[PDB]
């Protein structure tokens, strides 16, 4: 209940955590959104997740969460989990649907996309890793079948990314949310850590590198890694 | 190549014969069809593996949909059923009487939406799957799989507890949010789990108000139905 002193809401707030690699993976989508609309934002950089305040906001205890003020009426609004505080900024801030979709046909197939990460390659890659530091088996039968499930999860990518034109996941012409939402799960670090060789989908490695040339991108990789380093650990940056 | 009887003059769901395991993700968007009234058809796929069928859903699950753009220029599609009641929502729900009306209701219909499509909907198919389908049995995976499915029934008692909180996103109606959790949250789901019901109170007086809904009474008997009728695949009269 008890709510930190340095937690106010005069502009959207990102929940964070102090991390390194899969750690980070989650809370760099909202981030590279954020970064690609240039929305105003505080970090949160919150010491215990277990803390009572913070499942009043994320009933799941994780990271990236959003706290913001309501499009007026200064109320308080919620996000939870990475895919729901995409879709929360992009309804919030991206109002030309640049990110978001621009009709239905685009909001069909970037929901499509989003959905494919929200319900497969995301929740397989979090049980793949859980099964994977476990190791309570002798022989690696669980990951094994989370791992075969990865690869059939990236065939889907690189089907994609091979039809003509497409250049990103859901739209040819421009990343949305669903590029955003799965790009840290298809990129050549997470194949390497999943044991694959990822130059066997040539077009979804030409895809992650792409993503990551962008700025937006750059700039979240880098805020997200730096998050409690600096000056201010824990709280309010 | 397509099947002859597959043409698009309207929204088609595409289904399997409806058996004990086939329903549980296929009655969602024929729910929210049943709410809205929305015209469609129902295409029973014989096969999934069949290559005109990934064209469509490149994961080769159902539900899908095939559906004419507003502007008429272009078929669109939706697939997994997170998507599809985006998309049922998006074109029929002009009022946002299950999709959201404003910023702050979609914030929470995509939260509880999201919760659904990332952990509940997954744990539940990986228990399904290590449960009865992989050839060895895993007790230490099987077990931590229904251990996860009792914390998200504890995290919609917990909402469900909330004053007033009639539903999972609003208070005051059904919503996605509610129609993607459903099938996974009642009492003959729970007992396929090996699960008392009863433990989360209002839980299952949630489903038993959502139960007697009769779009969700339509959809569940008609789900079934698929397969059985006077034509077994393929365009349904």
């Amino acid at each position: 209940s008890e709510r930190p002193s340095d937690l106010v809401v005069n502009r959207l707030v990102l929940f964070v955590v102090k991390g390194t690699a899969t750690s980070t993976h989650n809370t760099v989508k909202p981030l590279i959104l954020l970064e690609e609309l240039g929305v105003p934002h505080d970090i949160y950089v919150v010491e215990k997740v277990s803390a009572p305040w913070f499942s009043e906001i994320n009933p799941h205890k994780m990271v990236p969460a959003i706290l913001d003020r309501s499009p007026d009426g200064r109320d308080t609004l919620r996000a939870w989990a990475s895919t729901s505080t995409l879709m929360y900024i992009a309804d919030a801030y991206d109002k030309d649907g640049t990110f978001g979709g621009r009709n239905v046909q685009e909001r069909s197939e970037i929901n499509n996309w989003l959905t494919l990460h929200t319900a497969a390659l995301g929740p397989t890659a979090k049980y793949w890793l859980y099964f994977y530091k476990l190791h309570p088996e002798k022989l690696p039968k669980t990951i094994e079948k989370l791992r075969s499930n990865i690869t059939v999860q990236y065939d889907i990518l690189e089907r994609r990314l091979n039809e003509p034109g497409q250049q990103y996941l859901a739209l040819k012409d421009r990343p949305t949310i669903a590029d955003i939402a799965t790009l840290p799960f298809a990129m050549k670090s997470t194949a390497e850590l999943f044991g694959l060789e990822f130059e066997k989908w040539p077009k979804l490695q030409e895809w992650s590198v792409r993503m990551g040339e962008r700025e937006a991108v750059k700039r979240a990789w880098q805020r997200v890694a730096g998050f409690g380093h600096g000056e201010k650990e824990y709280g309010m940056l």
